[PDB]
């Protein structure tokens, strides 16, 4: 009781707020501002649908991008909704995803992943819509959750999808 219960990997080009989704949902001290130079593991105890989990999530930022998808069970790949790069970003990182873990499981499945589009407290500056990320995730077999790391808007949501989807699988 107590230990790991999901390794969870975050990816995502920079600036789109891998860091500040972590240290929102694990309810870190300096919620607002904490950003090592170097990033952390970060953990969240929490109560999934009932049962007691124990989140450690990898914050990031090809080569080594690799290791960080051998070494987690579930993904978050997140984008910046104000920035249509990131979101193409996101969907080349998905690929890499399942073309990595095809490579060990000779199993993983899309629905371990799911799609971020973080920054929607910016509406008035987004340059993707909620439909064609929705519409991305769909296609791909994913999830897709819009997030805001400021306002912590949807954030629980995003990280136990993976986790609800990993157990959906079981039956
Ligand atoms: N308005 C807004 N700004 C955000 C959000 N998430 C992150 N940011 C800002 O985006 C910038 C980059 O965030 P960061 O977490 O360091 O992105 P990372 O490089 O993916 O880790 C910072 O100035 C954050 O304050 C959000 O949901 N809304
Ligand atoms: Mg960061
Ligand atoms: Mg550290």
């Amino acid at each position: 009781a107590g230990k790991i219960t999901d390794k969870i990997a975050m990816l995502g080009e920079g600036g789109v707020g891998k860091t500040s989704l972590t240290v929102n949902l694990t309810k870190h001290v300096f919620s607002e501002t904490y950003d090592p130079t170097l990033e952390d593991s970060y953990r969240r105890q929490c109560v999934i649908d009932g049962i007691p989990s124990h989140l450690e999530i990898l914050d990031t930022a090809g080569a080594l991008r690799e290791q960080w998808i051998r070494q987690n069970e579930l993904f978050v790949i997140v984008f910046d909704v104000t920035r249509r790069s990131s979101f193409e970003a996101a969907e080349r990182l998905f690929e890499e995803v399942i073309q990595t873990k095809r490579k060990l499981d000779e199993p993983f499945a899309p629905s371990l992943v799911v799609l971020v589009g973080n920054k929607c407290d910016l509406d008035t500056r987004r340059e993707v819509g909620t439909l064609e990320g929705s519409s991305l995730a769909k296609k791909l077999g994913c999830g897709f959750v819009e997030t805001s790391a400021k306002l912590g808007t949807n954030v629980e949501e995003a990280f136990f999808s993976v986790v609800r989807a990993d157990r959906r699988r079981k039956r």
